């Protein structure tokens, strides 16, 4: 009835739209975060990129809401005698939405309250324990509205490794499923909740990707997406 | 390796570039051209339609062109004591493409000459007969830098009548075929030449549509858009 | 709801529920009709291969009807100072079907009458000229339990040239549309008509071709298919 | 270049291969295991289902093998006074295959030692622990011909709920995928190794389901399959 899908192997800024520091390097990688000349992730660092068509999500004449399923392949790298920070995010937030505060908030949030009017639903792949909101281990999280997830999961991050997401939302159950595999290490990783995105996002949102990278020294990682996928579907009635 | 594809019952602005007359009515139709309050359509009017997100057609590198196939529905009516003008044309286009000369060039030209930078690919629904160019009876048309089509096609035009259109393209044997059907009709019509797309496109192209009115009084037609799909593939090897 | 499709470039036997004189070749092609050792046709050939798998085309306790679409190519040959005969059709049969009387009644028909019983639905590619119900021209034909085509189109056919063909069915509207085209010649053809499905076929049916040769010296062909594609949707309601 | 893709919301036998006590009821259930009059399960049962058409998993001559996925929605049920047994699993097996011993073998296994003749790739949902191989818990696990399964992950076996499961695997990095959600519950469970298909199936495979039922009084279950989607892709090299 209102079908979108979209799938690369290998990205151009001709089809997205680029905040901040987010960059295509000429391998046609995603890299969201700065990287400096000598292939060096630097600090204070965030980028945004999004597919530049908006995505319907919803309609409130008909009530209906979207099933939609993403798959992207992620590599986060940390340098030397370096920790890894701040992780990255897979994002459906308002048409035109513009970058918030960097390192921890993930250039999604300006604090860590809830905000019922973030209109935010994002799957978090955290590589830093911040003392006032997170799970002590490295996580994955489903966030709505808040940095402060509704729910994690345990992830054995791997500095170096390609990490292959699935994240699917079924509207009928409105369960949210996220997993990450390590083809490499063949480790494996889900979580899921159910989120009511017809009271937290608008009828229209963009879809992509968000990264930071930390403000203080010895915490810094590279955040480059390698491949995307992205399948939506929303019934009108024929 | 490269997909896209998106599939429209509906249509909102929100995922749109709209140029000149073109506008979604608040039944979520596209009206390329314009029409006043009583519903009738306007002398003189041009219209142009685009999906917000480019398209990448073919690959410098790795040499290859896309394969695409696009299905819409439209409606072309005419009202009473006048004929049909000028047509509507399925469009690809550089990114950024600007509407041309309006009339029988269909916002596509500035004249009927051939024009190696116009950059032009389009399948024409041509209702008036330009005596400079077009064969006499109404048409079907596959458009290569140039109004005058590199091969056309009877087409019995019905005014009011639902066409259901189907154009495709192989990459593989650059065959472009397109077809319209009315299904209350049961009429169906179909026309195919080779298309080098490599030599023509931009890698990177916008898709969708474009329409005018005849200029003269009593030539003047609505050109709506009902629904539309599109898919294209673009290989890149892995 | 219920969805199945397929596709194949090379075809095998594994998959095929073969009948009478059909065979895979070793290039994995699937032959019809009879070829002997010079790789000549022979006469009075029969053949028909189907998808091992039965398709639902309609339920009885919702009433929907599915919507199909089948895409393929043909090559049809004549060997030096012959005629062509008698062609190849894609059919929709009832699971089970067997092969019927051969020559102009293409494995489907005992007789050229109309029988109610026969349960076919069959899109013909005729290349000789039948006296008795069939038109003068070779044709494209819609059969619905008779050898006598609802509708027919002219067919320009050319021998040893490839055939891509296209076939769509909307349930919506009942409409069946059949297409020709020559990739190397950039020649096409089209054919259009209403079949209701629902009093014609059985719940569950077979699908894929049927072929045969002529049954007088003079009139032969090669009838084979190079590749395959079908996909058909049916409704439940979630 | 050879795609294979089928859904079924409900089920029916026309279009599938059934074994031993292997039922499809009247309300679309694909009930792989007997269940009485009273809808009580019953002991020592076991059964197999498979669709009809045969999928090829590779080639010998281009050496490509296939990439496929799954997903099912099951319900595993126990009568009160009983735990449950034995479980169910999806299977790939070679054309034709017969089932073999019951019990904890799932009908699969003669006996609990490796059988490289076996030609039995499969992922299984063990609800009964046995001494002689099994972890503890109650387990998903990837079986490759052998009942040992060579990576488990404990799975929270909650009787009468539906369970949704997913299994991919990416024939590039060998890598099999799977996860099971209870959408109602919010958990969700997964587990992935390497299988090397080329190796251990034929060219040729059937797909789809085996369960079985305790053979001691105190331990049975129902093994119920309510919706399926197969999808598998294999390039011959266009
Ligand atoms: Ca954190
Ligand atoms: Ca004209
Ligand atoms: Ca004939
Ligand atoms: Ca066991
Ligand atoms: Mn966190
Ligand atoms: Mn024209
Ligand atoms: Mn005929
Ligand atoms: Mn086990």
């Amino acid at each position: 009835a209102s079908q979108t899908s979209f799938s690369f192997q290998r990205f151009n800024e001709t089809n997205l739209i680029l905040q901040r520091d987010a960059t295509v390097s000429s391998k046609g990688q995603l890299r969201l975060t700065n990287v400096n000349d000598n292939g060096e992730p630097t600090l204070s660092s965030l980028g945004r990129a999004f597919y530049s068509a908006p995505i319907q999500i919803w309609d409130n004449t008909t009530g209906a809401v979207a099933s939609f399923a993403t798959s992207f392949t992620f590599n986060i790298d940390v340098p030397n005698n370096s920790g890894p920070a701040d992780g990255l995010a897979f994002v459906l937030l308002p048409v035109g939405s513009q970058p918030k505060d960097k390192g921890g908030l993930l250039g999604l949030f300006n604090n860590y309250k809830y905000d019922s009017n973030a209109h935010t639903v994002a799957v978090e792949f955290d590589t830093l324990y911040n003392v006032h909101w997170d799970p002590k281990p490295r996580h994955i999280g489903i966030d709505v509205n808040s940095i402060k997830s509704i729910k994690t999961t345990t992830w054995d991050f791997v500095k170096g490794e390609n990490a292959e997401v699935l994240i699917t939302y079924d509207s009928s159950t409105k369960l949210l499923v996220a997993s990450l595999v390590y083809p490499s290490l063949k480790t494996s990783f889900i979580v899921s909740d159910t989120v009511d995105l017809k009271s937290v996002l608008p009828e229209w949102v963009i879809v992509g990707f968000t990264a930071t990278t930390g403000i203080t020294k010895g915490n810094v990682e590279t955040n480059d997406i390698l491949s995307w996928s992205f399948a939506s579907k929303l019934s009108d009635g024929t």
